[PDB]
């Protein structure tokens, strides 16, 4: 099973300036349940936002993806395309924008955190992949979160 | 992965007298998106509900669960243990009571559909399998199906 699993606003952004404009710690909790266990597979620029105490990502196997051949990231496989990534049951991509692009085609889940907050997009921000009609949504209610901005949940899914 | 998926009224009830005492099409298609492509699992009793030109359920690997040491399916194999028939990165558990019952140690997910229905539990009933505090899962809103009822979606996992 491959997964997507991000956090958006509104607009559609889910990165700027190499990091994320919010921090909701009820969806940093969901984004642990549901990958905890399983592989997870970010784009470099993504490890390289994490700082290096919390790095890797605690009961999951880190992988990378990068084009380096030498680059190293401790902790985890780096790999030098998507497919090589994929040899566990469960296996969930977590950003960034063009690691979530490429491996779209992979996935049968989306796991979605829509946070509401007004946020125009603008050049040289990462953005949530665009969904076909293949993908079939189911909504949760807006619910609101400690820091302030209501989140809801979606679960989208393709045979 | 292991998952149980199973439609049930507020009350628990997922069968009574060999059949399933609703009609509610979107949970239909919901099952059948969630299923497809993968394997399977039934118990004989609910192999022996489906009417023979519907089974075995199509683009599904389907496994029938029997003690029955010469139970045939035309369609399906034929196994004497949950275990058996566990194998594929990803099973579904389609019911009914007993099984879920039997599976529900080797979870790792339930899809969840509970229709409002004022349906009460009567002896002989089968029923769904209750799910303590170690099952967490986003409650989806409320919808109208085009037969009528009121239902919502649960996914539910457990890390
Ligand atoms: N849920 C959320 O809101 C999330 C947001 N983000 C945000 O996303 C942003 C980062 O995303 P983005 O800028 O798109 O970068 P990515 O995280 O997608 O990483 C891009 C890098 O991945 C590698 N890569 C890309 N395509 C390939 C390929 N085909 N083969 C091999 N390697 C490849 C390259 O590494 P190299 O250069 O080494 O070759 C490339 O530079 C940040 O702002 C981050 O905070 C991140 C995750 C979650
Ligand atoms: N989502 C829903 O609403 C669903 C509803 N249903 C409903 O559920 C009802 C059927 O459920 P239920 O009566 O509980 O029966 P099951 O479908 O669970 O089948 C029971 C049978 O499974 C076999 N079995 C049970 N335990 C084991 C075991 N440990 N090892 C091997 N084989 C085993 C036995 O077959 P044998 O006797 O041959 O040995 C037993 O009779 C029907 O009304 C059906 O419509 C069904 C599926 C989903
Ligand atoms: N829903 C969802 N999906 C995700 N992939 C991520 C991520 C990530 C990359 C490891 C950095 C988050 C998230 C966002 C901000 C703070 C904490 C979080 F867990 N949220
Ligand atoms: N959500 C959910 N889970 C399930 N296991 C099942 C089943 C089943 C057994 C094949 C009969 C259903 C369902 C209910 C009524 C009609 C069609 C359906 F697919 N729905
Ligand atoms: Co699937
Ligand atoms: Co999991």
């Amino acid at each position: 099973m491959v997964g997507l699993i991000w956090a958006q606003a509104t607009s559609g952004v889910i990165g700027r300036g190499g990091d994320i404009p919010w921090r909701l710690p009820e969806d940093q909790a969901h984004f642990r349940e549901i990958t905890m266990g399983h592989t997870i597979v970010m784009g470099r620029r993504t490890w390289d936002s994490l700082p290096a105490k919390v790095r890797p990502l605690p009961g999951r196997r880190n992988v990378v993806l990068s084009r380096q051949a030498d680059f190293m990231a401790s902790g985890a496989e780096v790999v030098g395309s998507l497919e090589e990534a994929l040899t566990s049951p469960e296996t969930w991509v977590i950003g960034g924008g063009q690691v979530y692009a490429l491996a779209l085609p992979y996935a049968t889940r989306c796991e979605v955190t829509e946070v509401d907050i007004g946020l125009p997009r603008e050049a040289g921000d990462a953005l949530a992949p665009v969904l076909d009609e293949t993908w079939r949504g189911e909504t949760g209610e807006w619910r609101f979160s400690r820091s302030g901005l209501r989140y809801r949940l979606y679960s989208y899914h393709r045979s």
